[PDB]
């Protein structure tokens, strides 16, 4: 009648999973485990409530719904954008997580990788094909967990101080899932004393906010931040700007029938169909921009007691290992979403005039003086108008400002204040990539190799890329169980720690590890050391 | 009996010159010709007055007195500083000029070169050995004129608005000599319709100011600006700060103070010249290198606007300009106040010294501006490497004071009608007494332009002599035609500088090599960004 490996009792009740075929052998998957009560109706915008115990057996046999979110339509049918779009029905009933474990279940406690997807805090899902945990768990014999968390207004609309919309509830969704991991992962063979968070972009920023929030920090041990940081200019928002955005969203959908009582304002928002909120989400941004999202974590003293910058600088990080990195062309994806002259369908060889206009789109809402400093640093004054150079320069502007330099500041301060840090740059352009050649290794395209997707026989990767993907999974799993991506296998070469002075990182591509110095050191000194001084003067 | 070639009648009266030897043949020299009434006593600080005629024969066989000035004492007896110090007695009776001419004197109109010496507007003299005109005149058959002009407070103390100390009188000293050239150079064989001005440091700044002042502009036809420009942060001063400096000088020497300019000048006019000199450095507002107390003042008269303003607004069609810099404009000044520097060690400074140095090399700017300097000149892969910090602070001082002011002048003149030729001078003299770490310092191309290597009693190499002959030929080609290129191909040709291509040549023992950008990255900072920052 039943297979005992696919039957697990967690604190809330009994579950039943499925046996997954993988290239390397069987895996057990428990997909769509409810960890919170559904945040519908009166519970919209509220902190997650833990799932109430149930009698009988819950079937955890497929991914559950995607949290309600905007759906990208810029290049309809284009795989390079469709791969990030929801692959399940949209619902507010979306607080489910997924556990993958070896078959048979490990005998001794196994280290746990917990994945947190990105999507700008406005999109994403744990169900996307590229986040398929079966290949890591098979190849490296870890337990892998991933959760859904609310995005957009449903996760991050904030009327700060208000009780019916406190903000950051999507982060509370993540923390609740992490608490579930502590109470329940042992039932699957996982070690709750060896839990490594990892995430990418907004998921990397989320990992960092759990590092900086004491109530989250007791729930994990190690951290991996791929292409994102809590201190990025896009990842948090101030209390007053959160209130302005929430209030203008309400105003754009009829509430109140501007501002007033927070109770009455939210109650009105709660009567609007979810899709009506999503249809107005982008209209609350203060300007024309790229790499800016409407509802993101708010710095209000609760989750984050201070800005991520301050908490990073103040923190004692002894006993912490982190792995951080970026892709080679962090900035190119976002240019086709609004920078003038840019398209995935031509070479985007912009003019000087379009470059100067792009600077204000990619560095939005800074003084004319601050914009001048950006143009000074990124113009090559022996070739101020060469279109090819202007295209790469604008990519560097957006990439450095939003990802590389925030990651570099995080890496540097954690190292200087007690953490062992490892840093990479991912430099392989996947043979299957559908974006144009000028975009390089675009943001987000290391994930499929980390997750071992090239081992999927259904896909058409080269054999080199399969070997490469196996290499990355090992670094990640080695870091997960030891805090060090290196393996006692000296030639391999070795991946040295990142430090504030030497600033060493390794390149990840088909060739063997190559050590290098400085995460765009010259550029990041402008973003991390000089530009803040200028904006307060 | 007497030599006819060395007797000359100028509008003021009669002169007796002297024959000079060179290894290429004789030249005729007329040294110490008075062109102004001695600006003494009641005429201290006033505009110069033309020399009243004389009877008899003025003896023009010897250099005349040096205008009263500070004497460098940083390294007593050291050749590298002594060569710039006065080599004749000091006197306020110093307004004389010198003419060198071929022997026998030309009988057709010969192109004229007019030398204006540098010295920060606080020092200098036309009699310095390194400014000896005999080799250029023999080798390139030009007429060469140089004049003394008042420096320090005597030339540039300004109480703006006052008739008793108007300012810029040293500049007027220069203009009066240019007028004297127009009226008298033909008596020596010179062609008053082909006058090329050239000068170095403060002399190059002086040249640029005559370019931008209409009453001077009809007195010459082309300009050479070596390692200086009128828009450099040091070459001019605002009316308010000029008044504050003149006023503190009066305090420091016992003069007052409802206030009154007439009385303050009158009390200054009673002090011995040396007393003013003794307090000259103490009116500067802060510790600094490359700043000088009494410089040209922008008051709407000699200069009706700032030089940067006048550069931007000018129609420079019909102008040919030759401009350039040495390879290490900043090194020299570092040993005069940058913490950690000496000509006697390697000056391998620390990061803390580098940061303190930045406030000395970029004085009187906001903390934000200084931070922006540190951002640009730090290698953030090597923020504390002492050799890189020494080089970077040299670059800060050189770019801010010379290279980038020259690049801006060149770019805007070229984009507004002028034909511009740019060089970087990259040859370290075999005879150089400054340490190796200073490279090719400020001022050490002059001796090659004047052909001093041809002097056999000096210790230059045979290939250094050929180099001097090359440079003299470029300079003289430029004076005769507005084009340094030897009108003949291999070459490579020296192409004109333009705001886009930014082409210049390097001058060393190797043949001409063409390069792009007078430190375009750094000068974008100083010329385009930093002005915006200081406004807001
Ligand atoms: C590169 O493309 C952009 C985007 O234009 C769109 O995409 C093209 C590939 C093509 O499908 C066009 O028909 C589309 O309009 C071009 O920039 C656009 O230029 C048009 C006018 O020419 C203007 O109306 C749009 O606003 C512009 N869009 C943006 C984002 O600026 C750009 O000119 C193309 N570059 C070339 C052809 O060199
Ligand atoms: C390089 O020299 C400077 C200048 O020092 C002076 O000149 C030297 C030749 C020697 O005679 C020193 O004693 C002189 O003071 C040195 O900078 C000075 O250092 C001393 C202490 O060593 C300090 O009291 C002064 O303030 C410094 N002066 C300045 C202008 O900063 C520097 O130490 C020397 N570098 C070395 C020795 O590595
Ligand atoms: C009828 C109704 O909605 N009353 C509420 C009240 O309970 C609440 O205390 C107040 C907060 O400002 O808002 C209003
Ligand atoms: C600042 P500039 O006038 O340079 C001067 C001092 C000549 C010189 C001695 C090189």
């Amino acid at each position: 009648r039943e297979d005992a490996e696919l039957l697990v009792t967690v604190r809330g009740g009994r579950l039943r999973g499925i046996r997954l075929k993988t290239p390397g052998g069987p895996v057990s998957a428990f997909l769509g485990i409810p960890f919170a009560e559904p945040p519908m109706g009166p519970r919209r915008f509220l902190p997650p409530e833990p799932k109430q115990p149930w009698s009988g057996v819950v079937d955890a046999t497929t991914f559950q719904s995607v949290c309600y979110q905007y759906v990208d339509t810029l290049y309809p049918g284009f795989e390079g954008t469709e791969m990030w779009n929801p692959n399940r029905e949209l619902s507010e009933d979306c607080l489910y997580l997924n556990v993958w474990t070896p078959y048979p279940r490990p005998t001794s406690p196994t280290p746990v990788l917990v994945w947190i997807y990105g999507g700008g805090f406005y999109s994403g899902a744990s169900s996307l094909d590229v986040y398929d945990g079966r290949f890591l768990v098979q190849a490296e014999r870890t337990v892998l967990v991933s959760m859904n968390y609310r995005v957009g207004a449903f996760g991050f609309l904030a009327l700060p101080g208000s009780r019916e919309a406190p903000g950051n509830v999507g982060l509370l969704d993540q923390r609740l899932a992490l608490q579930w991991v502590q109470e329940n992962v042992a039932a699957f063979g996982g070690d709750p004393t060896s839990v490594t968070l990892f995430g990418e972009s907004a998921g990397a920023a989320s990992v960092g906010m759990h590092l900086l929030s004491p109530p989250s920090r007791g729930l994990f041990h190690r951290a991996v931040l791929q292409s994102g940081a809590p201190n990025g200019p896009w990842a948090t928002v101030g209390m007053g700007e959160a209130r302005r955005r929430a209030t203008q969203l309400a105003h754009l959908v009829g509430c109140p029938p501007t501002g007033g009582n927070d109770t009455e304002l939210v109650a009105c928002l709660r009567t609007r169909p979810a899709q009506v909120l999503v249809n107005h989400e982008w209209h609350v941004l203060p300007q024309e921009s790229v790499f800016r999202f409407s509802f993101v974590p708010v710095v209000d003293g609760d989750f984050l007691s201070d800005t991520p910058e301050a908490l990073i600088n103040a923190g004692d990080f002894h006993g912490l290992q982190v792995l951080v990195g970026v892709v080679k062309d962090e900035g190119s994806y976002f240019l086709v979403y609004g920078a003038p002259g840019f398209s995935k369908d031509n070479e985007s060889l912009i003019s000087r005039a379009e470059f100067l206009a792009g600077v204000r789109v990619g560095v939005p809402q800074v003084s004319d003086l601050a914009a001048e400093a950006v143009v000074l640093h990124y113009t090559d004054w022996l070739h101020p108008e060469d279109p090819a150079r202007l295209r790469e320069a604008l990519s560097d502007v957006v990439g450095d400002h939003n990802v590389v330099c925030p990651v570099a500041q995080l890496a540097g301060r954690l190292a200087a204040q007690g953490a062992r840090v490892y840093a990479y740059v991912f430099e392989h352009r996947a043979s299957t990539l559908s974006w144009p050649l000028w975009m390089g290794v675009p943001h987000g395209y290391e994930i499929e190799f980390i997750f071992g997707i090239p081992l999927d026989p259904s896909r058409n990767y080269t054999a080199e890329e399969k070997i490469f993907a196996q290499r990355l999974m090992r670094y990640w799993a080695n870091f997960a169980r030891t805090g060090d991506p290196n393996e006692p296998r000296d030639p391999a070469p070795q991946w040295p720690p990142y430090t504030a002075g030497a600033q060493q990182y390794v390149s990840l591509d088909l060739r063997p590890l190559e050590v290098r110095r400085g995460l765009r050191a010259q550029a990041c000194a402008f973003w991390n050391r000089f530009l803040p001084k200028l904006l307060s003067a």
